[PDB]
């Protein structure tokens, strides 16, 4: 039942989704930091 | 000096590289039990 209403996601219990939704979290800040400050300054120029 | 060595990749320590190489052998492990069956007994037929 599992493989079937899942044919492309495999056992997904408590660990490896939060072990999961931790990477990500990392993930989506690195991009955060990862941004060109000059995009910052106009956007915040602007809606200043 | 790290910024300037790695300007696409950040701190990577003990921990998070340990954490990736983890994570790098289940996604190889999982590719790894994906593969269609057919093209497996076909290679070891062919093989033997």
């Amino acid at each position: 039942e599992w493989k079937n209403n899942y044919p492309r996601l495999r056992e997904l219990d408590r660990n490896e989704l939060f072990e999961k939704a931790k990477n990500e979290i990392l993930d989506e800040v690195i991009s955060l930091s990862q941004v060109t400050p000059k995009h910052w300054e106009e956007i915040l120029q602007q809606s200043l």
